DNA sequence: ATGTGACTTATAGTCCGTGTGATTATAGTCAACAT
DNA sequence: ATGTTGACTATAATCACACGGACTATAAGTCACAT
């Protein structure tokens, strides 16, 4: 697998965690399917840009809040 | 289409001029197709992170000052 | 146009097949564009015997080979 | 300098020669400039292929008779 | 006759990119059953 | 609640190709002057 893959699904469940949101949750807040957010906070999917911005969208986090949390995480 | 998509595509193209490459060049660098570096450009396309990472690599650029530089161009008006 | 070129054009992307080569791989090999491996099969373009020559050598054939193909070529119905 | 053109250009000369034609003729026959044959026969030009149709327009002889002569003239 | 040289102008050949049908690998989405 | 296993189907990603515009190298075509 990939580093920033891991890294961003990393990040996706630790923001869904600081909002104290289930997986249920924020898979009905953005309109996917519950398996698919487990399955990539397993890290076992490679999601395009779109999907992470839906995520994003269900997570209610902007774009650059995002992503200066996953430099963040991604500097150990 | 895609918001964010439109800035990374934006962003891949910045520093693929910055840095004096053609874009056959990157798609080899990349080790993605020369079609798909242009079609990411041209118009924009949905592409994987994993992807995504190969043209980081490509750009001769770290994942941390690509999000940077992505983080700049979101801002902009 | 030209009797002698679409002949010579068609030559090059018969063998070109013949040695499941790509236009990629030939003009790799001949050492020229892939626009213009293209462009000559193409639109029959006005190659000068300098780039011809290029191209036999990207056809992994001889002179000799090339036009023995021509006259037959030339020669059909 | 090429091999080929040296042969191409060798050939143009054998035939003008065995037809008893000269420079300034072949040029007429073939509505192309003198000095330019005379460029092609010390080898001093690089003919596209129409040059070479027009060359033996004026010379007089088909594409495959050129070929084979020059196919012979080649190999020594 | 042929052979130079040198001087424009057409075009051969280069370089970087766009846009596209067809195929293959894989993400997107949603079942059934787990715990 | 979350995890996992197959699935089906959309689409990401590949591969071979066409096509254009702009630029550079050089062949095409014509002078003058040799011999």
């Amino acid at each position: 697998e990939s580093f920033l893959l891991s890294k961003v699904s990393f990040v996706i469940k630790k923001i869904r965690l600081e909002k104290g949101m289930t997986q249920e949750d924020l898979a009905y807040k953005s309109n996917l399917d519950r398996t698919y957010i487990s399955g990539i906070e397993r890290n076992s999917r490679n999601l395009t840009i779109k999907s992470l911005e839906l995520i994003m969208k269900g997570l209610e986090v902007s774009d650059v809040v995002f992503f200066e949390m996953l430099i963040k995480e991604i500097l150990k």
